[PDB]
């Protein structure tokens, strides 16, 4: 249960930019500039 809604919201709050569920997991990515 990665819950794309509860996974992206919690990740976007930590300070990341975008993420997604993988193999039933929850990973995110961070961007900069």
């Amino acid at each position: 249960a990665c819950n794309d809604r509860d996974c992206s919201l919690d990740c976007i709050m930590k300070g990341y930019n975008f993420g997604k569920c993988v193999r039933g997991s929850c990973q995110c990515r961070r961007t900069s500039g």
